[PDB]
């Protein structure tokens, strides 16, 4: 109802670690703690999306005891929970006893249909670090009476294998041959392979072999997998990857039936160019990528579009067309990561493999929702009317988001580097910037929504503050161009200029001094592997990657670069905070519910997961909150941003806001007016009329009715908030 605060739970931050910080959250002003998944995940999981037991609350977080202790402790200071749940899939680990049961007994297992496996004879688990023969030859498979172990993974032995071991009267590695181990493995209901020379014959999360989907569309599977979930004393739920479901609508109807229509439910689901959530999803919105990108585009200055475009082209010496890039990247991922699944979907749907890859690469939204959506939702890419089997399309719909996500989010976003502050999850790189009236129209359609407004998550490519700095370049492209050409002649890098160009922008976004350089180094390596041009996760080009790492060591080692960059960067950083405050105000005061990624209630520069997964120093945040004040804060002081978070969450509790009236450079909701300027490096020339005695809500300094320059109202921060009386 007022604000959500996302916490990344794990062993290093447990239910008890949360309990210690409840007074902080309360005083910050937030109403809901937005908890990461809490069912038992693999031991040591830093994130909890690799579920291994549906019927138990993760002991590494505090177990069932800690959770209810947390909840009751939290409610006792007006804090509610929105609990992240993961319906679609589980992890291949021995701690997943349901899955082990299927591996042991196959058709005799009650969990035979709980898992989305393709074939009825075997399951192929491409999880070996080497060829099976090599693994065996190295003796990396340890035998017991009734189980094998590989790299700490325990898998059971079926009846036939155990009969074999009794025949040869041998139950450890000492009393049998390598070809005996071989024979034993070949007769297991599971067949282990090298992770690169095997297609899984089961449905995954995207292309993650470790994760196998559960068949929640079957009513027994849904009941069992939501047994603990249904008992949770929580105000709300967030649904991970709902687009993976065979029938999301049916799933939401059963979830609503289960936990009642009063709970707040958000879905993780990426919306495209004009899409909205299905009317019949009894759901209160998404986690807010739509909002994020609307603000994100608004922060970008349109007048720099042509110049940034032409320089990018000139600097890499290659023109890049975005629509072809998107298309080729989806086709790249279809063939590289999902060839096995698309081969099967071709046979199921009676089409040629290429036509089907062409169709998936054509889809302009993440997926269609037959049998509820009409068949003409696939009409436009199925130009030849080949796709007709309803259930086949229903089946295909489960893979459609994986092509969009892996092709656009995890490939295109790491290649088209014109201005990477835009390369975000849920973005549309076909557009560049957005207007205030565009922003108003977006809000107008959401005036009564409680959907999340967020600018940073555990999956966003960057934190909001990283994007705010890089977007400043759009306002000063000429100066930007000068710097890059000098840096490029100064350093003489033996690498792809697209990688080099990428790096510079990343430094601009994330600069906190020329130390701690392993973060940017690891990130850039991740970037170019995602890009899939000179290297990949499956086949790292160690020779190229070393050139890239060499370049970055040279950079941090070049006094001329450091001094030049440092001086350019002072401007960026100064203007970036401004954009960040504008965005921040927009997040708390637009229609919808504002979300806070842990630690980002102050300045915080996070790159891509896993960099955005670093520990948050709550002790420090508490000390800042303790010493909070409204004068004379340096813009770059962390208390400046925290001040906004605390005062706008507070605003949310005292002033009614259900109302939205657009202004040329702001908007009104009740007795609240927001005035801002997304452009920050140039003085805004506008007259503004304050009709009535108002209060600067951050400064608590009354402003009297009258005409004003806008530049005087918004001052250094580029945003003001006015309340009446
Ligand atoms: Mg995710």
């Amino acid at each position: 109802i007022i604000g959500t605060y996302r916490l990344q739970l794990n062993k290093g931050f447990t239910f008890y670690d949360t309990i210690e910080n409840l007074d902080y959250f309360k005083e910050l002003g937030v109403s809901h703690l937005y908890l990461s998944p809490i069912l038992k995940a693999r031991p040591g999981s830093t994130h909890g999306y690799d579920v291994v037991d549906h019927s138990e609350i993760n002991e590494e977080l505090g177990g069932e005891e800690g959770y209810f202790k947390l909840v009751k402790e939290a409610k006792s200071r007006g804090l509610e929970i929105i609990q992240d749940i993961v319906p679609n899939h589980m992890a291949v680990h021995h701690t997943n006893w349901r899955l082990m049961d299927l591996l042991k007994s196959w058709k005799n297992s009650k969990y035979y249909n709980y898992f989305d496996h393709y074939d009825d004879d075997k399951i192929i688990l491409p999880i070996l670090e080497d060829e099976l023969d090599t693994v065996i030859d190295k003796g990396l498979i340890k035998l017991q009476k009734d189980n094998i172990e590989y790299r700490g993974l325990v898998l059971p032995i079926n009846d036939e294998g155990v009969e074999f071991l009794k025949r040869i009267n041998c139950f450890d590695n000492s009393c049998l041959k390598k070809e005996d181990i071989k024979k034993l493995l070949l007769m297991q209901y599971y067949q282990l392979t090298y992770w690169k020379k095997g297609y899984p014959n089961y449905r995954r999360f995207f292309a993650v072999n470790d994760l196998i989907a559960v068949r929640i569309e079957l009513d027994e599977v849904f009941r069992e997998s939501h047994e603990i979930i249904a008992k949770l004393p929580v105000d709300g739920l967030r649904i991970d990857h709902i687009d993976g479901l065979y029938n999301p609508k049916e799933y939401l109807d059963k979830l609503r039936q289960l936990v009642g229509n009063d709970k707040i439910i958000y879905v993780e689901k990426i919306l495209s160019i004009n899409e909205k959530l299905r009317d019949d999803w009894k759901v209160d919105g998404t986690t807010g990528y739509d909002f994020l990108n609307y603000v994100n585009m608004l922060l970008v200055d349109g007048s720099g579009e042509e110049e940034l475009t032409k320089f990018y082209e000139n600097f890499i010496g290659r023109k890049i067309n975005i629509d072809e890039l998107i298309i080729q990247s989806k086709k790249l991922v279809a063939n590289q990561l999902f060839k096995g699944d698309i081969e099967r979907l071709s046979k199921l749907l009676n089409v040629n493999y290429d036509y089907l890859v062409d169709f998936l690469a054509c889809m302009k939204k993440y997926r269609t929702y037959l049998p509820f959506e009409d068949i003409n939702g696939i009409r436009e890419c199925d130009k030849e009317g080949k796709l007709k089997d309803e259930k086949g399309i229903m089946r295909l719909q489960q893979y459609m988001p994986a092509i969009f996500a892996k092709g656009y989010e995890d490939t295109t976003l790491f290649i088209y580097n014109r201005l990477i502050s835009l390369n975000e999850v849920g973005s549309d790189l076909r557009r560049f910037s957005l207007s205030i009236e565009d922003f108003h129209n977006f809000n107008l359609s959401r005036v009564n929504t409680i959907s999340m407004n967020t600018l940073s998550t555990h999956d966003t490519k960057f934190s909001e503050d990283v994007r705010a700095r890089i977007s400043v370049l759009s306002e000063i492209p000429k100066e930007w161009e000068e710097r890059v050409k000098y840096w490029h002649d100064l350093l003489r890098p033996n690498i792809d200029k697209n990688d080099e160009y990428r790096f510079y922008q990343t430094l601009v976004g994330s600069y906190e001094g020329f130390d701690n350089k392993e973060r940017i180094k690891n990130h850039i390596i991740k970037v170019i592997r995602e890009a899939k041009v000179h290297t990949t996760w499956e086949n790292p080009n160690l020779e190229y990657e070393k050139k890239v790492l060499g370049f970055i060591d040279e950079v941090f080692e070049n006094s001329s670069f450091r001094n030049d960059f440092d001086n350019f960067e002072k401007k960026i950083v100064y203007f970036g905070y401004m954009k960040s405050l504008v965005a921040t105000t927009l997040k708390f005061l637009s229609p919808g519910v504002p979300d806070i990624y842990q630690g980002t209630e102050v300045w915080r520069f996070l790159l891509t997961d896993p960099d955005n997964r670093m520990a948050v120093d709550f002790r420090k945040l508490r000390e800042l909150l303790n010493n909070l004040t409204e004068k004379n804060l340096e813009l770059s002081d962390p208390r400046t941003k925290m001040l906004y978070v605390k005062k706008l969450l507070q605003l949310r509790r005292e002033y009614s806001l259900n109302d939205y009236k657009p202004l040329p450079f702001g908007f009104q909701r009740g007795k609240v007016t927001v005035l801002f300027s997304p452009i920050v490096t140039r003085e805004v020339k506008e007259k503004i009329s304050i009709r009535q005695k108002s209060v600067d809500w951050i400064r608590n300094e009354e402003i009297s009715s009258g005409e004003y320059n806008l530049s005087e109202l918004i001052g250094e921060h580029k945003v003001v908030i006015l309340t009446e009386k």
